[PDB]
């Protein structure tokens, strides 16, 4: 069946030497006729080296006699013959994949042209391949694949075909007119040969000179009797025809696309030295960066560079990389040349801008599918802080004679969309805190004073961004040392006296915990409790010993028994998303609640409510720094903990019912069950027992509908 | 059957060790007896080795449970003995240890590890074992580093895992005497890697240094057997005060710069931290070595010191990485990883910024400078071999790093009395220094490191007070001092002028200064009469126009015929122009040269047809030609102070194409002529020790000698062709002429 198959389709080279008189027929019909009967299987791993390379074979047989301007009526009639068919078409793509991903490193150099011509013949017939694996649209959709991975893991391989995919379409589709002839060659060839030449090979770029002896002539067909591939693709970036047609917009290179391709070439796999690989950097981007914006570029606005390398970083996330890490170090060589000049103009506003426009596109909430992205793009907005730091990027001096230090950016972005980033809730993870007071250390050099502003800052921060204290209190273990050795490196003086205090909290909490001596307050009931169950909570230690210690008797006492009641409804949550079921830590507050209780009241339900209607100043700066994926998710936890009460929850207390309602209300709007939603008869039996405003009976069999405000909004009015 | 018996030995000494059965010992004889009746990546055997090496990473493990090591007995020192004394296995076991060590570093056990480290330490102890014939190592002390320096490369997983094993034996096993020998018995590199890998491994021990006084007795009696992990026995023991009273002293010291060459060579890949992890380990770091005492090897808190000794280190750890570069005709080899460079290069910008930024400025940079000074006198011309010149692998990190910086540190910016002035004197005396780069133009400097300048310039102005006069001043004392930056300014305008434009317009919105428009407008006094021909303007400095006008015409692809006709023809800055012109020609000619040599006849026409233009005035070209100070008129120096020195060590390549190319007789009328023919063929023998053209100047500087100046009239010819004893007579004959 094969053995005269290899024969016919191999009795073809003899008739092409001279006779190629449209002869070349009859043997096209045999090789159909023959062929008609016949996870990469055999049958087809081997019929396609067959077909294939019976061109690399004719092509230099033809080759010698004669140049391809001439001949060339037989690859047009093979190649319409094989797209005749379907089952093998569809093997040769494959095939060629495998050939130019896994052996291309080392195949052949005469094996490859054999491979171009097979492109360019794939494109002058247009044919149809609807139906395959992946590819589902015409060739185009094929071409960038190949292309992409070749030119990402192998380099060398991807010039030495795309200059030969030109230098055959220039010999051939030779004599007619300029303007049809620019159709016959895929774009993305010198898309793409725009790009790679001036990277491997120098002398090219624009510094040296232009030589010029042969540039309008048809250039030599000689890559079968050659010297180098320094010379195939240099005797071809030289000739007019071509320079002259990289003008047009059917293929363009702009400076969103050098981007995509460069920030996934990963090192290991390239040809250049670190110290090249980091000077075609530094070339590129100071030549799009002095480029008009009708073509891809930027005029001179180091702001638009910034902002299109940030708007590309993070339209690849779709850990440890290698070529990422460049272009976030040319971030870093662009803004330094920022910070040290001080504009008052054009300041960080213009960055961070682009954040808010890329986190509104997901807001079509659906089945579980842009949240993530949400927080995948979130991810990275934090990394790249992290990755353009000179370390004081985050603050906002001015000029009046003197430097005021004050930061009123980044204040915002983390009291709406940072906040919300990571574990624990209530807090930062510890490697953005650390960015903003190492900050505040290396401007604070500036200044006059350099231990007054660090004051003044630390002092605003109490009313505005809290969520940052509380962050460094929670991890402040790790974070002293830092400090205590970035000043001491700087100038080699005392700490201030807002930087000191937390030390002096911390080390009281726990020269008091080994043995009790009834721990002072320092004014600040928010911090002062944050310290005081982090040690505990990580030693491990239980309630008893937690709040033992306390000193209240008129001092600032409920505060700091609410601020724990906060903190420990909100790691009954972070043990729940994270493969569990329920935690045992709600004695912790039934204890707190009746150490409320044992005082004069101080009722608790400024937490369990939204709006800021009447809840007092810390109510509302404790919601300012949680994440708005739990207080979506308290009434969870409230009708959890409230079973475990009663006869007091309500009598002596201030809008429990109201706030009951406000929460049942929410506890639906969840979902679109019976170990879930049971407090159904609880919210039914707290109404028999309430505070009467009307409630006589109505609010008992209202409860029987879906209508917790058909009536109750009037029967408000009552009260 | 050498094995079976082997076997049978290396098992009976299996129970013989739970109890430390007194005299029960000999057996190791036996042994001797096997092993002698038996006797690169070798594998002819290669299994002796693991078969003597499995037996000691076994009877440790089955005899630990029944005692700890120091109530074991004489054992090991016996084993090691009977293995030692035949100098063909002690060759080898080494050998499987390192082969499995680096490659299958991941696939082994935990088990195994301890195996080797005890092993290691019986080593030490032995140091009469000591081989010769094994290449690559002359002593035992070499294999560690030799070892250890690729573990902590490839893998620092197990560097750790390692080398807490050989401690917490060592601390099991001689922890009953040696109050002050103890130091001794460990090897010393084995207590250094510790002091680098656990800190940054783990961050409960970064910082912290005293807590109590509380004392210990010992690790938990040899736990490793059955660990619970390992962050709690490295733990255990970096709290042992009689360990941390240990690595004080100097054979345990670790310093900065024994630091810096170690996190270079990590391999990003194939590390345990993310890389938004490993950066706050060095900012930490590169803190915690500038507070300290010189003794130590670290910082007295400056910061001088801390970008000195990151600088001297960079330019250390690339000489062994020239790491070469080609892409056709692929020879396989892979490349190293990327490794921890860069990093280090982004810490140290992160701490200029903070001595440039401040209010104490007081702006002196002569450091930074003398250290480059220095690399290159280690191999001035030539390190006994052409493999890493100056301007090879070096002037390209004094720009890489350069670069990185901002472009701020290149200006001074002195604080005298609060004027806050401006000025370089430190950039100029080293760029005239490093221009011998690129050897690519030869009249010009990259474009990469001029742009930083004048983007320098503007982003300083700032701090003053009138933003806008101490430009003026800069960009006016220049001209005269460092001329070789505006050359290639004016080689790349249409590429920068929107960046400066920009920046002044985003600073403050006021007019432009006059010393960045003038050159605008003797670029579009260019750009236009070049289209359709209208004149041209003829500003004040020369060499500056010359510039423009031919880089212009390179650009633009025009002939070389427009660039003589629009021009004045009656103005006093007319010549100097053509000078200029015929310079720029001879350095094209000159690289065209060293690139496939040939000559590119077409710029010897243009070069003669400047030659005439400004033949019929009476002036005098030849004293670009001197490649001295002597006399040349202040236009010569301005522009040789601009040029390489690969190519005016080759001017007389181009000296003789395009001087035998005139007329015999209008190259005679000018001043002190053959004193440049002669004093220039004496540098053209040098080069050879082409080789076709040594008739053609064998034979133009020998006819014009007869129709030559009033020096000569007979025995100067036939003295020159007596021999290449030019100057034996010359020297005597410049006497009269």
């Amino acid at each position: 069946p094969l053995g005269i198959l290899q024969s016919a389709l191999s009795d073809l080279r003899p008739l092409v030497t001279d006779a190629n008189k449209y002869e070349d027929v009859s043997a096209q019909v045999a090789v159909i006729s023959e062929k008609l009967i016949a996870q990469l299987d055999i049958q087809e791993q081997t019929v396609a080296d067959l077909l294939l390379t019976c061109f690399c074979q004719c092509l230099i047989a033809a080759s010698g006699t004669n140049p391809p301007d001439r001949q060339g009526q037989w690859p047009t009639l093979y190649v319409k013959m094989l797209c005749g068919h379907q089952w093998a078409f569809a093997a040769v793509l494959r095939r060629m994949l495998q050939l130019l991903r896994f052996q291309a490193p080392f195949l052949k150099d005469s094996h490859i042209v054999g491979l171009a011509a097979f492109s360019i013949h794939l494109h002058e017939c247009q044919p149809s391949l609807q139906f395959l694996i992946t590819g589902v649209q015409n060739l185009e959709h094929y071409w960038e694949n190949l292309l992409n991975l070749l030119c990402s893991d192998s380099v060398g391989v991807c010039l030495k075909l795309c200059t030969a995919a030109i230098s055959y379409a220039f010999c051939r589709f030779s004599e007619l007119h300029q303007d049809i002839f620019s159709g016959c060659v895929p774009p993305l060839f010198l898309r793409k040969l725009q790009y790679l030449v001036p990277r491997l090979i120098w002398e090219t770029r624009g510094e040296v000179i232009r030589d010029d002896e042969e540039a309008d002539s048809p250039l030599n067909w000689n890559l079968y009797a050659l010297a180098g591939w320094k010379e195939a693709a240099l005797s071809l970036w030289n000739q007019n025809r071509l320079q002259g047609l990289l003008r047009e917009k059917s293929f363009q290179v702009t400076f969103m696309d050098w981007l995509l391709w460069e920030m996934t070439l990963k090192s290991n796999n390239d040809v250049l030295c670190d110290t090249d690989r980091q000077e075609y950097q530094r070339w590129a981007v100071n030549h799009y960066l002095s480029e008009s914006s009708v073509v891809g570029g930027c005029n001179g606005d180091l702001e638009r560079g910034c902002i299109t390398i940030a708007e590309a970083v993070l339209q690849f996330s779709n850990k440890s990389h290698t070529g990422l890490g460049d272009i976030l170090c040319r971030l870093q060589e662009l803004i330094c040349d920022i910070v040290t000049s001080h504009h008052q103009k054009g300041r960080r506003h213009f960055f961070f801008a682009i954040f808010y426009q890329r986190l509104e596109l997901h807001k079509g909430k659906k089945e579980l599918s842009n949240h993530l992205s949400k927080q995948g793009v979130l991810e990275m907005c934090c990394r790249i802080l992290l990755g353009l730091p000179p370390l004081f990027l985050i603050n906002t001096p001015s000029e009046k004679g003197i430097r005021t230090l004050g930061s009123e950016d980044f204040w915002q972005f983390v009291n709406k969309e940072l906040k919300n980033l990571g574990p624990r809730g209530y807090a930062l993870p510890y490697n953005i805190t650390a960015h903003f007071f190492r900050g505040v250390i290396s401007a604070s050099v500036q200044c006059k004073d350099s231990s007054e502003a660090v004051n003044s800052i630390l002092s605003a921060t109490y009313s505005t961004c809290p969520a940052l204290l509380i962050s460094a209190a929670v991890g402040w273990p790790q974070l002293d040392p830092v400090l205590r050795s970035q000043w001491c490196s700087l100038f080699g003086v005392d700490l201030p006296k807002e930087l000191r205090t937390l030390r002096e909290q911390q080390a009281s909490v726990d020269s008091c915990l080994s043995q009790g001596e009834k721990l002072s307050l320092s004014c600040t009931p928010w911090l002062s409790a944050a310290f005081l169950y982090s040690t505990v909570q990580r030693k491990k230690l239980p309630c008893s010993r937690m709040l033992e210690i306390l000193d209240g008797l008129s001092s600032n006492f409920s505060m700091v028994l609410i601020s724990l009641l906060f903190f420990s409804v909100m790691d009954i949550i972070y043990m729940f998303l994270k493969d569990g079921r329920k935690h045992k830590d709600l004695l912790e507050n039934c204890v707190h609640i009746i150490h409320c209780l044992e005082q004069k009241g101080e009722t608790w339900v400024w937490l369990f409510q939204m709006t800021d209607e009447r809840k007092p100043e810390l109510g509302l700066h404790l919601h300012r720094a949680a994440s708005d994926v739990f207080l979506n998710l308290m009434p969870f936890a409230f009708f959890w903990l409230v079973p475990s009460l009663q006869l007091e929850q309500v009598v002596q207390q201030q809008d429990f019912l109201v706030i009951a309602l406000d929460m049942y209300h929410k506890f639906l709007q969840l979902f679109v069950h019976l170990d879930s939603h049971d407090v159904f008869t609880c919210g039914r039996q707290f109404l028999l027992c309430c505070v009467p405003k009307c409630q006589k009976p109505n609010s008992a069999i209202l409860k029987k509908m879906l209508e917790s405000w058909e009536e109750h909004d009037p029967e408000l009015a009552a009260v």
